[PDB]
């Protein structure tokens, strides 16, 4: 089958999606560590809008905890808690 | 609460993930062409492998068909069907 140009249009349209996220990308201070995993899943916002003078961002965001693997060289591996960002509600904002 | 360890990794490991793909990525050749939506959710492999040697690879595949819009600055619009690849199931491989 085919999907219809307004059905594909409203999914690819600007909301929150389960994202693989890089760790170190979002804690740059932490240059002595790798982790792992090193990306987990995220609620991000993506998507299209209508206008080109449009982006799709967060309005709306929450924090979540999860135990991650650190592993510094002559450290052995730790487990610590780390806190990541995730958007909750998404909408289409002019490009400042 | 916080995401246990084994949750966190599991829900990382590589596996088909609901990917928003760029279509001129998919299309380089389509020069002239706007596409709208620019980009569509498409399942694609994504996610760690227990060691480095080894990459997240699709196994299985298929495609689907999308109408999508295909635009030619001052010279109109055409809704078109556009055939994309869809990752089913996705291993952890070596980086040959």
């Amino acid at each position: 089958m085919v999907v219809k140009f307004m059905d594909v249009y409203q999914r690819s349209y600007c909301h929150p999606i389960e994202t693989l996220v890089d760790i170190f990308q979002e804690y740059p201070d932490e240059i002595e560590y790798i982790f792992k995993p090193s990306a987990v899943p995220l609620m991000r916002c993506g998507g299209a809008c209508n206008d080109e003078g449009l982006e799709c961002v967060p309005t709306e965001e929450s924090n979540i905890t999860m135990q991650i693997m650190r592993i510094k060289p002559h450290q052995g591996q730790h487990i610590g808690e780390m806190s990541f960002l995730q958007h909750n509600k998404c909408e289409c904002r002019p490009k400042k």
